């Protein structure tokens, strides 16, 4: 019940004593393990916030004093007479940086403690919440020198009255299907694509098409907003020994941005929360370039490097793989655009591991998604046990907004 | 209960109704996953049920359930086990069960070929000596001239727990590895421990980086003794590049039989304590885990210092292009000297084919993915992108602690 983690190319061990203050479910049991799913009233709601409340007033070596149990008091009130209650600003900020800090997926959780944190709460329309994602934007960019924010509208009421952005990332390419039967751009987004589309958006219909903004407010039909050419900020791929490289028309942009996830803090439901950080370089490379179901470029790329592409053995994919993930971090590199390695990303994450197991007694990690797409066991989280379990605050998945909008 | 598994490429859905029939369990709870963690004696009391449900499960894949044969059959184990407190096995059970703990084994992304086991039975042999022999008749029978066969050699079960069979190798063939005065480490450094056992009890080391290992092999509970595999039954491949000539100079080699020695095989309640078993390699094993874990041979720094790679910032992905040239030399070193191996794209395509395989004819097919995903390149595999559920069949294949840690020494 008090667990222990081993490293395997370290032979440290750690003492997890953290996971037996998780909350939420995993999907497990004794009898079967679901560790590679993707995706597994009044009265409920102040139990849920004097859980926050508790480990708030800890934070702030405040536990059990006059300020604790007033606040504590005071929330009870307001929950028993409104139905809900609202966060002190710095309530807000501890919540979402600790929302950070508890997601097991997440590789870049060294950083979690500096946070930008832009409170949305009075915003009303979809022109308003545009004005804040474009701040976001600007601020998060910072002319390349990447810098971590999260914005956080309105919180949930009855339901009927949501905001939610609709795009899955605040910039994302678009796709297209062509009547010769391929797909021109970003294959995941062609759903989306076609919603933008079929409500308004005149499309390129180009490769890298910048996707609009589709903002819902108080649960009013979406918007659609251009966010301004100038605040997005991409990067052309080249490659620092392959001058052909640059004539594949590669790019992409500098800010990881999810919009469409939900952030639960003591209860209370934040259903617009869009964050940003920056990119691992395999996210890129790796992922977006690489995937069957993406841009596919490896053949591509392969065969311009004049590789042996008859047999899988000779590893051409393999090599073509590595190359173009060197000209990703060269690229935004040379732009002086903040990117990070999977080497040094998971390096940062064994030391933070080891940070948070010193100050906290533990820390939840997801090892199927901590563990990088290409290079996996020369880096050190591969050779790294991690414990998975679910902690509160969190960011969690949520229903795709078109199939749950009262139209 | 239903339960499905998407594959995130293919939209390949799937339906799992197996895990149902499991009985064992995880380390899992609702409140924590332990899918990460690499680790996660017996009475007559609980052997008879045992026994029954897997006889149960033989009998249905012979199409036999409820026969006469299946009836007296449970029967005859039933008194013999109250009688003896254990029971034999029959050869065509052992021969199902054997076939079925490889079947079953969720970590091993070889399984298409489960059906293809070639089972020997050892049962028969009562000493060292006699381990000796059987342990070579399996490497020369598997090795077959570099035409790699599977294999299983199956000695005595456990009775009391203290006349156990045992091989103490971890793999049949594996090269020495020796502690420097300095710190420093000749050979493979995972096998330190057991080298040291090994010259303990009388092996004159040669000390080299590639010196293969002898046999220390357990009979009965008698402590155990060493023998030499015949070097001529050893095969070995020099490693080399198909375009680096300088790799060669590198002086690289590897052996063509992979060989489990230290496992423990469940079968119907009964614990098979020394049950080598071999088949072939897939490259990423040799050339990703025992040539470039910073704890084994590690050689990234040499060959990217031979390539002239950029090696002072990680960026460059300098570690990234040596371990793929690294791994293309292991792929063309035993392709060309014709001995079978397969590389990680070709495996785990043929795994992904036998798993849609055994949900359509089996129901499910138990699957760990952290252990089923190639250690390099894990995303542009079929694997990466499908959903698997881990739990636990028997017939097993289970972990069992290092004999010279649990051994009562005779003298
Ligand atoms: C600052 C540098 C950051 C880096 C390098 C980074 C890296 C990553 C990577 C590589 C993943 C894997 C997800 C995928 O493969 O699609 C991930 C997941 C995730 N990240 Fe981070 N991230 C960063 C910042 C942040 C920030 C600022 C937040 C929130 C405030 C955050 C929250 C999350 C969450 C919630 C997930 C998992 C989502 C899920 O469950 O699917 N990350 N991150
Ligand atoms: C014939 C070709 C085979 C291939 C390519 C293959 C491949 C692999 C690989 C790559 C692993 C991961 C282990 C590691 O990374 O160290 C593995 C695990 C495993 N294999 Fe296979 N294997 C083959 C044959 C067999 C046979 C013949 C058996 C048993 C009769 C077997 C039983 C197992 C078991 C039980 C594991 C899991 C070990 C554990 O739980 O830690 N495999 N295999
Ligand atoms: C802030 C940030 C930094 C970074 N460096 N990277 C990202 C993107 C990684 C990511 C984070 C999430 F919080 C949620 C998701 C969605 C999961 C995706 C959707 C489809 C495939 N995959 C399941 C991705 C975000
Ligand atoms: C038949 C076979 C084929 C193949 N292609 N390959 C192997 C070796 C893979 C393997 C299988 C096992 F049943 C147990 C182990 C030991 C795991 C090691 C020991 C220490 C670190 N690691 C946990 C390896 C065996
Ligand atoms: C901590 C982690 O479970 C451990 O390093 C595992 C990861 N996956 C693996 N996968 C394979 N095939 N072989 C291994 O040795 C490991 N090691
Ligand atoms: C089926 C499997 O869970 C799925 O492919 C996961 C595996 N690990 C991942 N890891 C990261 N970081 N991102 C992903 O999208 C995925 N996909
Ligand atoms: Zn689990």
């Amino acid at each position: 019940r008090f667990l222990k983690v081993k490293n395997w190319e370290t032979d440290v061990v750690l003492t997890d004593t953290l996971h037996l203050k998780s909350t939420l479910e995993t999907g497990c049991t004794e009898h079967i393990c679901m560790g590679s799913i993707m995706l597994p009233t009044k009265d409920q709601l102040f139990p849920l916030a004097k859980e926050f409340l508790d480990q708030y007033y800890s934070s702030i070596k405040r536990f059990g004093s006059k300020a604790h149990m007033d606040r504590l008091e005071e929330v009870n009130k307001e929950i028993e007479s409104t139905s809900t209650y609202q966060l002190k600003d710095t309530e807000l900020i501890y919540g979402a940086k600790h929302a950070w800090r508890n997601a097991s997926r997440c590789v870049g959780r060294i950083q979690w403690s500096k946070l930008q944190v832009f409170d949305a709460r009075d915003c009303t329309t979809a022109h308003g919440m545009f004005n804040y994602i474009c701040n976001h934007v600007k601020y998060a960019t910072n002319k390349g020198n990447l810098r971590s924010a999260i914005t956080i509208f309105p919180q949930r009421t009855d339901g009927k009255h949501d905001f939610r952005v609709w795009n899955s990332q605040l910039i994302r390419y678009a796709g297209y299907k062509q009547p010769d039967g391929s797909t021109l751009g970003d294959p995941a987004n062609v759903q989306f694509t076609e919603i933008c589309i079929q409500q308004g958006w005149k499309a390129p219909r180009g490769r890298f098409d910048v996707l609009p903004l589709l903002l819902q407010a108080n649960g009013n039909d979406p918007e659609l907003f251009q966010i301004p050419p100038e605040l997005v900020l991409e990067v052309p791929i080249r490659h620092p020994k392959f001058d052909w490289f640059k004539d594949l028309g590669l790019k992409w942009y500098g800010l990881p941005a999810v919009s469409n996830m939900l952030l639960e803090i003591g209860g209370l439901e934040f259903s617009a929360c869009p964050f940003s950080g920056w990119y691992m370089g395999t996210e890129i490379g790796v992922r977006d370039y690489c995937d069957n179901s993406r841009y596919n470029i490896l053949e591509e790329v392969a065969k311009k490097m004049d590789l042996d592409m008859r047999k899988t053995s000779s590893l051409w994919k393999d090599q073509a793989l590595v190359e173009i993930n060197i000209a990703v971090l060269y690229s935004f590199q040379s732009d002086k655009v903040t990117i990070v390695d999977h080497h040094s990303a998971t390096e940062s994450f064994i030391k933070h591991m080891e940070n948070e197991y010193r100050c906290r007694g533990g820390c939840p990690a997801d090892w199927v998604w901590i563990v990088p797409p290409m290079s996996g066991s020369i880096t050190p989280v591969f050779h790294q046990e991690m414990l998975n379990y679910r902690l509160t605050p969190s960011f969690e998945y949520q229903p795709d907004p078109w199939n749950t909008h009262v139209w």
